[PDB]
């Protein structure tokens, strides 16, 4: 039972390593080709290639951790490698997820339309706001590193993964909840605008270019939020309840976001979709 489950999870980890490496490499490579072949780069493209680089680093960290654990368990048992892997993972993961929330704040401040004065003050200073969001949220990183190191010291003075995983998962929930709140507020703004443009102005005489192209991105984004909050709840409940196969499952769950969210980001950027179509054209 345990052996076939571990084999299935190993196959899952190999598949998601392949998908994540291919997707994030595709994002970074497309932006790099567009940069070297004399073309303009938007700010969204810079944030996207920052996410791609960070997610390549994170998926390589977890795959290298799995390679070290499988090939050299004696090396894996040491406290030095464990503490080094834990701290490097938490730094890279904090940077990656807060860059994703920064991209979400960029979308929300650029697109959404509200009458609040504070919202407009943030709305006309988007670059300053995302830079401040990256710099201020380092207090979360310092407190996370502190609490993980306290847990490591307590474990080696009493390896306590049942609290390490819980602390890390709590520290991923805050940017996820901020991104979900910004997404819901953007959807509410678009719905209010649609209700306004459906009763004063007779919609359009064309009715072609509108949110009818963005509903595909909204649908493929809300699907990812649903199927990832489900896996949030499943992983937290299973890690809390009784599991003793925690390492491979947690190594699988840590690679889920940087592998699937890049594929979601491909389906939803016009440049990335055009590059994917050109790749599928010249491959044939
Ligand atoms: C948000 C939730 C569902 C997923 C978050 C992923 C976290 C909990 C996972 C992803 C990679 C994992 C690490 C991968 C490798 C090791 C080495 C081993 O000694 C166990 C602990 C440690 C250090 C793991 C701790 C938990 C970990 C950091
Ligand atoms: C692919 C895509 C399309 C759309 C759109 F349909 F609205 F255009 N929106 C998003 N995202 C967000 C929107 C608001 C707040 C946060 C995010 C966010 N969360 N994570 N990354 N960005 N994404």
């Amino acid at each position: 039972m345990g052996g076939v489950i571990k084999s299935i999870f190993t196959f899952v980890l190999i598949v998601e390593f392949i998908i994540g490496n291919l997707g994030n490499s595709f994002i970074a490579l497309v932006n790099c080709i567009d940069w070297v072949k004399g073309r303009k780069i938007s700010s969204v493209d810079r944030i996207l290639t920052a996410l791609a680089i960070s997610r390549i680093s994170l998926v390589w960290l977890i795959f290298g951790s799995w390679c070290v654990s499988v090939f050299f368990p004696a090396l894996f048992a040491t406290e030095k490698m464990f503490r080094m892997l834990t701290n490097i993972w938490t730094v890279i993961n904090h940077f990656s997820v807060w860059l994703a929330t920064g991209l979400g704040t960029f979308y929300f401040l650029k697109i959404a339309n509200f009458s609040n004065s504070i919202f407009l003050y943030l709305k006309w200073r988007v670059k300053k706001v995302v830079l401040v969001l990256l710099l201020v949220t380092s207090v979360f990183l310092f407190l996370n590193i502190a609490l993980i190191n306290i847990h490591i010291n307590a474990s080696i003075n009493g390896r306590f993964s049942s609290l390490i995983v819980l602390t890390s998962t709590v520290f991923i929930f805050i940017p996820f909840t901020l991104s979900l709140a910004m997404f819901l507020l953007l959807i509410f703004s678009m719905w209010k605008h649609r209700k306004k443009m459906q009763h004063t102005v007779k919609i359009s005489g064309d009715a072609s270019t509108k949110a009818h192209r963005g509903v595909k991105s909204v649908i493929t984004f809300f699907l990812l939020y649903a199927i990832f909050s489900l896996s949030f709840f499943i992983s937290v409940w299973t890690s809390e309840r009784l599991e003793e196969n925690l390492i491979i499952l947690s190594q699988v769950m840590g690679m889920a976001y940087p592998s699937c969210h890049s594929c979601v980001l491909i389906l939803g950027n016009k440049k990335l979709r055009q590059a994917s179509l050109s790749v599928l054209l010249w491959l044939r």
